[PDB]
């Protein structure tokens, strides 16, 4: 890969952005701050994936750099990431990961230290928001500071993206059944902003409030207000589905949705979006690197105005390769 | 609390609709039919239970009669539901919860042994279908043999039923998030019917079938042909959610649906559809005896005319409740 | 007449110390500390519990004060114990629950806010330590800072003073198959200390050091150095079990052994340690009291001397019950 | 010059089997007897595991056979095992799966259709039983109806030799904390003859009985006698851990049981026996195909006579690949 990458923050989206950015080639990764793990630690949590098994190479621990494939990482340990000398250590753009500093303004502190662009790997309140296959044609040289939304928007907007094109969204509702995450506690715990998600992950399906299906209306204009929904968290480790319910304007019987979908994801979404016909499962989707899979077999149509589409994804593997493209695109325009 | 009542079947509806009617005192159970279940294991699997705590009261195996607080209830064996003399037992009403003797006719082979009216704990393909609090002022002493539909249909239709009588139901769609069941595997195994479900439980989010959101249009018969569904199976032991996403013929405000929802638990339907807007999980209504609770904080509306409503269900205990309060219901009509 | 009680933390511990204080009503809970939890979730997080179930009586806040069935709790949110007026709120037993003030120096903080003795929910590097039935009898008025051991402990203890009385124990080794817990993680992430307790809690079974045995050693002078072991925390969400491998210095049939147990249960350790021969499971101890359930029928020996016991502990509430059992018995020799 | 094997069950034994045999390349397979799962179905099982992932070969149904990696393999629906034609599909050895058929009487069945050899890929009460590592080379050409022993007694056989070899076992007690299997149940269900077993398996621990501790005493004949055991069911999906703790006759400081276990996984035992050092939880060996992995953090002695040795096995995995290298050996010795 050509350009050189530093990741701030080596949790769950840190560490698979720098798997996914090892296991394609596609970006070369330089640098790593975490204030919270060190080095040592940095080699164990990131060989060792209870979820994506063993990584498949070589990591070490070498005269205080982490080296992955021979590759040598400058490794930065700053709470504050306006001190983070990214520049010292050849990184270009910087993948914020740790979803604590997503306005623009405080992803902007990686310029401080040197970095040319920031990739929040999360929803912004202000970043240009990008998904890749359905806006990223629209990112420019000029946009320092963007977003790769999340894992749920890309899931939903490439699919939204094809049934827009050929049939037309009136309106719809989302709801997706979401793996568990790092900001949920294993038994009853303190959350405070949000009181459900700190029932116990392992007993509970928790309701959740989520603003993709809304963000879907900000990466693909013309369905902005036409989508809203909701989410309920399940004791599953990865592997997420989404649940779209829309009126269309055409008439779309079931079998011509299944032909549109199938034609996308062979040509112009291929690798983003995928489609099947096979009794899956969530665990056949573990380590699956698409965006959103179609799942024609789950799916219902009332009648030809009124439908449910399903469409499933890696939550953590899919986002965190996303993310790595997002780079790849960018680069390639430099 | 007068009508004698015999089960066919000690699987998880039969000891659970024994549980309900020992803890309402609504029903006498006096009989129980399980040709693969002998007495001293029946004695052990009605008093632990794993998802709903051990029995309040005692339980014994007394010449060869379960004995449940002090009441002795005859055990058969046989594995033709014709053979049973239920008559004999003084069982007056029948619960066929086998899953095995859906039809009327199946269904029916009870009345040869003396039974007076059969109750089928489970959808039928021909049996007239019955949801408390929705259209059990339908049933009449003429019907010897009825259904009392899923657990999905009573937690559905008490909602449906408030919803399109107040805003008109034009179409909607229906997935359930439910808790892992007895059809499912441990670990991926044969199914060979429903291939999806023969997929480790404990590892995944499975699609599935449903005829729930389809017969809440033969119990509300204005619905008919409105609405359909599907299902996700989670990993949870117990616990389930309806997720209704539908168009509405006049415009209701999201706290207009809250109010008459409101209204509605603490009039007509009390005990039947409750309503809260705590910062529930699907823990909290864990032995909750109510078919359907509303969720006034986890729906969302699009607009006037297209929302997503929410409703918890334990679909062990508000089922089995039913079940007995169906009965009762019978029983005051004699 | 009942001791007035602070809590200082409202984590599991607190909440279920505060939940057993109500449900038995041996001591009166006045006060409850917490910095990070402010009152209107703690009404949240006291009221629903995925484990126990929802409270059985009334919670609300009112005027600044947790109302628990009509008794008002003083609330704080100091983050240094030596500022909490526990005397203005009238407690005069603290129960010090953060997991993080444990040594005598650190809880000693308490008495300089007003509070007269302070129970450690916790191990304690230095404090006296008590298990409820094998030594209470030895604490005195003049122990102003004690500590009631572990979960573990509490539950092994019993026991060993049993097993020891009879027979004798040479040596033993310890085995503790644990529920999860809030030091764990929902998904693969950082712990710092100890590389493994950070490893995805739904996915693996993860060993652990503990010094629980060895804590025993202490409260049972006699068989200091005698005893050590380890655990190993599973996907459940509670309820713990041990497994005490001992060499016996008395031969002893597994009947005597089993003879020795029961009599115990049924004498001195009334309410502390249980006898089942029940073909029982973890959830068939959820809420269970009892701080050790031996069971009978789980256990086996491979001769006289050499002998694999299991014991069964509901890690929350036993535990939480023991510490309102020991301020109780603390009362009374005033 | 490679064996032709049939198959008898496409359970998780048989499949997993049939797997390792394609990815080791040691054995062709060349039949499958399967009454239950018809040949469609079998595509959809051996293409989709949700344990350890796609097959990454082909599969497909093409004229009645299975086709794996373009190997056609034939497919047989026999419920009597007497009556599969093994002969007429070219099948020399055949892997008895099923569970059902374990002892050389109904095992035998399999010669009737013209196997030559049977391997019972479980326990059998008289069957000659094998562990490879331990006793594969007391194997002769005159033995027709072998058993592997179990997944627990293949991870135990080989530490207990290198130990009671260096040390000398006097005396052991093993309790295995064990992945869920499909003999148990999804919810609390019917098993008449375990009835723990019955029990919900997503919610409990559940205590069982195992002989693979004493069958530890039938393949190392100087240990028989001197170990038993019990097992703790986690529900966790695969891998699972013995804890082995015995009482040694030298004396033996950890360090020299590391040195010992790590010289015998670099020697004689290699890749039957592993070590490791590293911070190891269970999902580390998923599809792991080591018999046993001893973790030598995880142990502790009290003494240098009385330890506690921990060891980890994929039960699936390490046990299907025993079975090929069995046959493998079996067949070098035509």
């Amino acid at each position: 890969g050509k350009v050189k990458v530093g990741v701030n923050g080596f949790g769950r989206i840190g560490r698979l952005v720098t798997r996914a950015a090892f296991n394609s080639g596609k970006v070369d990764i330089v640098a790593i701050n975490d204030p919270f793990i060190d080095l040592n630690y940095m080699v164990y949590m990131f060989q060792y994936d209870s979820t994506h098994g063993k990584f498949h190479g070589t990591v070490k621990a070498e005269n205080g750099k982490l080296v992955i494939n021979g590759n040598p990482i400058t490794i930065f340990q700053e709470r504050d990431p306006s001190k983070i000398k990214w520049g010292d250590a050849g990184a270009e753009y910087v993948v914020e990961s740790t979803g604590v500093f997503t306005t623009m303004e405080k992803a902007g502190a990686h310029l401080q230290g040197g970095a040319k662009r920031v990739i929040i790997s999360a929803p912004s309140a202000d970043a240009p928001m990008f998904v890749m296959g359905v806006n990223h044609e629209k990112y420019d040289n000029s946009l320092k500071i963007i977003s790769n939304a999340s894992c749920t928007t890309n899931c939903l907007a490439p699919l939204a993206k094809v049934i827009h094109d050929n049939f037309g969204i009136v309106e719809g509702l989302m709801t997706t059944v979401h793996a568990i995450t790092a900001t949920q506690k294993t038994v009853d715990g303190p959350s405070g902003k949000l009181w459900r998600d700190g029932r116990g992950a392992l007993q509970n399906i928790i309701p959740a409030s989520t603003g993709a299906a809304k963000a879907v209306g900000k990466v693909i204009p013309e369905l902005n207000g036409k989508l809203t929904g909701m989410a309920f968290r399940v004791p599953t480790a990865n592997v997420s589905v989404v649940d779209l319910t829309c009126r269309l304007e055409k008439p779309a019987k079931y079998d011509d949705i299944k032909k549109v979908v199938k034609q996308a994801s062979e040509g112009p979404l291929k690798g983003i979006l995928g489609y099947t016909e096979h009794q899956v499962v969530s665990s056949d989707f573990n380590s699956d690197t698409h965006s959103s899979t179609f799942d024609a077999g789950a799916g219902i149509a009332l009648n030809d105005h009124f439908v449910k589409l399903i469409s499933w994804y890696d939550n953590e593997f899919g986002y965190s390769n996303r993310v790595v493209d997002l780079m790849a695109h960018m680069a390639s325009k430099e």
